[PDB]
């Protein structure tokens, strides 16, 4: 169990997006890091596309999977700007 847990998986890419950019923005005014995205392996479809969305967000530090025993390429690790 983590804080700053996002739930994802079963979402369309379109709709994990924009819970994703909400929530950083919503971090980033907390000044609360690190966010754990929780989306899942499966296909990678949404950690991918995730990470696409990622790479644009300016409210984002750095970003990467997760150790593999606190869930792998399952989660991905949002680091966010003070």
């Amino acid at each position: 169990r983590f804080d700053n847990e996002l739930q994802l998986r079963g979402l369309s890419v379109e709709a994990a997006v924009e819970e994703l950019r909400a929530a950083i923005a919503e971090a980033r005014a907390l000044k609360e890091t690190p966010l754990r995205v929780v989306h899942g392996k499966g296909m990678g479809v949404l950690r991918r596309t995730l990470r696409d969305y990622l790479k644009t967000d300016k409210n984002v530090e750095s970003f990467h999977d997760a150790e593999a025993n606190q869930g792998g390429h399952g989660v991905t690790i949002v680091n966010v700007k003070r």
